[PDB]
């Protein structure tokens, strides 16, 4: 059998999502990528790798946890280079491993990145209930639902496939994390988002320990730079920087070394 | 006129917030203490103090959030030393303050202490999503609306009360975070305990920094001791400790000095 890594990349459908799964597009995994509508993972579908190399894009909107949990079906694209985008439905997150194994080959998800982010640009007292509510469903809630979900299936998968073990990466989740998220960088606008980035951030340092013995690898990445404007540009002037290229390197970094 | 301070304490029919209460009420404030239900507020309704002083109780379920800052009225306890407890319906938190005022006297809340807590102690990936959902909706969603409903309180009292400056303590919001939020005590069981904790210390430090300017004092407290048991046992008794009556004297500490 021929056991090909999958990755799951939410927020992949523009911005540092986006570098980070044209990495390791480029370093032989197999994608899924994670937009929030039908719209948006039409738009990325319109790259050339190994024959067996695969890429699609299912639709969930991280603003309707914990509905989406219960989703029977999700929406989804299967798309190519040189041949049009496919419709597809898919049943779970992992529905599209299921899809694209075959009598010699087995795909399986060993890589999740939780990139999807919401911004804020509002003081507190100026930023209503619904905005917060969003905020931490899409940077917080929604991550720790993926990572649990993706842990349940990579522990299974180990216990079902254990020759993986010494032939593959360990089992690996990587949140990213904000530079806001702790220290000297507390700008006006971003109560929230901060402290939804320093919810995962301390949720994954936690995971960590729960999970290392388990052997499943839990990374965070902190970035910071491209906002503005959210009082606040009196900060972020006064004090540094990160490229998407860099942080998707990053990325690969944590997974293959 | 004469300008009575009233301190805002969720968390405080028990444990650390009914510590930090007797001491505000030591030290010369009314009290208005939040509990999540009737029964429980009925509880804490059965502490000699100057003759002008009160003392009420309120009922908030914190994982109704964010429902609950829409209920038209609230359950509520007027209580009393040696005079039986009264049943009150109040049409806002600072209604009890409204109620108190006689054409001498004015009372106003210049003081709130986020100190309601729900503990985690299972395995992320054992942890349902309502799970998750009531400890961040206790821990952090309705903490930040208590915060913000007493800053936007705060500011207006300021605006028509000026006299207030420089006779009075500044407005004041105390977060009551825990030594989990960051560094070395990552704990297993508590990831989403510890992240929501992360996420109130982390929202208040950049709610100071918006705050500040405005002349509202904005404190974390970081404590940790008496959970077990939430894998933890080995980490939980390798590594310090904290008293409540040392937190309610830290709390005043910060408000009078
Ligand atoms: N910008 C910066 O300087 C820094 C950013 N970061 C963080 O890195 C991450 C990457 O985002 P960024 O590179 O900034 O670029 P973008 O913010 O432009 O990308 C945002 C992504 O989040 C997804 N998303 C937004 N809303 C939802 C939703 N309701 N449900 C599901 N997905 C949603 C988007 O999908 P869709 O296309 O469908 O909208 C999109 O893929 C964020 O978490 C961000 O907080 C960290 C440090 C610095
Ligand atoms: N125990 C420890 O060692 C440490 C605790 N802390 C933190 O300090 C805080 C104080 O709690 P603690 O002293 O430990 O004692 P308790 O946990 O026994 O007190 C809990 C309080 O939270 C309130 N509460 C619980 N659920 C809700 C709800 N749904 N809505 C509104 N209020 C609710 C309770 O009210 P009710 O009576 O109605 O249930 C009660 O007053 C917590 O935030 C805690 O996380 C920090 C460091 C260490």
């Amino acid at each position: 059998m021929h056991y090909l890594p999958v990755a799951i990349v939410t927020g992949a459908t523009r911005g540092i999502g986006k570098a980070i799964c044209q990495k390791l597009f480029q370093k032989g995994l197999s994608c899924i990528i994670l937009g929030s509508t039908k719209e948006s993972i039409e738009r990325t579908a319109i790259q050339s790798g190994l024959s067996y190399q695969r890429q699609c894009a299912i639709a969930i909107d991280f603003k309707k946890w914990p509905h989406w949990l219960d989703y029977e079906s999700y929406d989804g694209i299967e798309y190519f280079k040189d041949r049009p985008p496919l419709k597809q439905k898919y049943s779970t997150l992992f529905d599209p491993c299921n899809k694209w194994s075959n009598n010699e080959r087995r795909y399986y998800v060993n890589l999740l990145i939780n990139c999807a982010g919401l911004t804020q640009e509002s003081l507190s007292v100026r930023t209503t209930a619904s905005q917060i509510q969003d905020i931490m469903n899409v940077n917080f809630m929604s991550p720790v639902t993926m990572t649990n979900i993706c842990i349940k299936y990579m522990m299974k998968s180990q216990r079902r496939w254990p020759e993986l073990s010494g032939q593959s990466a360990r089992p690996t989740i990587v949140n990213i994390s904000s530079i806001l998220h702790s220290g000297k960088m507390k700008v006006p606008g971003t109560s929230v988002y901060s402290a939804s980035k320093a919810a995962l951030s301390r949720f994954t340092e936690v995971l960590a320990a729960e999970m290392e013995p388990r052997n499943i690898r839990c990374f965070t990445i902190s970035p910071g730079l491209v906002q503005n404007l959210p009082a606040k540009e009196m900060l972020e002037r006064t004090i540094g920087t990160s490229a998407p290229a860099e942080i998707a390197e990053e990325v690969w970094s944590l997974y293959s070394r």
